[PDB]
């Protein structure tokens, strides 16, 4: 995914990378930006030792943006 809509990205001990966008929703991906899908209940520990659980509010928030990406006025 793009890193234009992201505001915070954590590096995961798993080797993946979560791009948390400005809305507060986080797009689960790998550090290369290849779509990596994750269900709810998964513990993502950052390089800080910060445990962030993929919840039903965070699992699929990514694909919807990938369906377009230019104008979008509603
Ligand atoms: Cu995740």
């Amino acid at each position: 995914v793009d890193m234009s809509n992201v505001v915070k990205t954590y590096d995961l001990q798993d080797g993946s990378k979560v791009h948390v966008f400005k809305d507060g929703k986080m797009g689960m991906e790998n550090k290369f930006g290849k779509s990596m899908n994750m269900p709810e209940g998964k513990v993502m520990e950052t390089r800080d030792g910060t445990k962030i659980i993929m919840k039903g509010n965070e699992i699929f928030r990514l694909d919807e943006a990938l369906r377009k990406g230019h104008s979008e006025g509603g």
